């Protein structure tokens, strides 16, 4: 039984936009939960993101974790912008809406709901458990259920 809640998360999409999906996996209590679901109009880089909200909003108590992804997105998003758009008011340079703010102001809420170590990957050498995330990611994407509403072409 895991003294930390471990998290996997990966993000596909077969266009800009397209139908994409996540994959995540979390190891909480003493279980191992599988999230997955497809969208038929997004981008990779939301899909990242929301792999990472679903799997951290299904926490019900603050928890000390451990987040395990490959994603560039999320990693830039957290060590160089996520800072400054908290400051600024979640605004660009040019004082318009940062992009994706819906998923990056949800993420945040849930971030600061638990004590998170980042565990960056890469690509090709993740764990078995990051490969399995890929695979669901992958297969969502090929039969989407749901409507990513805040998408835009957009802001």
């Amino acid at each position: 039984m895991l003294k930390q809640v471990e998290i996997f998360t990966d993000g596909s999409c077969l266009g800009n936009p397209g139908p994409g999906g996540y994959g995540a996996i979390l190891r909480y209590r003493g279980r191992e939960k599988t999230f997955s679901a497809g969208y038929t109009r997004t981008t990779n880089n939301r899909m990242e993101l929301m792999a990472a909200i679903v799997a951290l909003e299904a926490l019900k108590e603050h928890c000390e974790v451990i987040l395990s992804t490959d994603s560039q997105y999320i990693r830039q998003g957290i060590t160089q912008w996520i800072h400054n758009w908290k400051k600024r008011g979640w605004k660009t340079a040019d004082k318009k809406p940062v992009k994706n703010v819906d998923l990056w102001q949800r993420l945040d809420a849930a971030l600061g709901q638990h004590q998170i170590k980042w565990e960056w990957v890469k690509g090709h050498a993740g764990h078995p458990e990051n490969e399995r995330c890929d695979e669901l990611a992958r297969a969502a994407a090929m039969n989407p259920t749901l409507e990513d509403t805040g998408y835009q072409v957009e802001v």
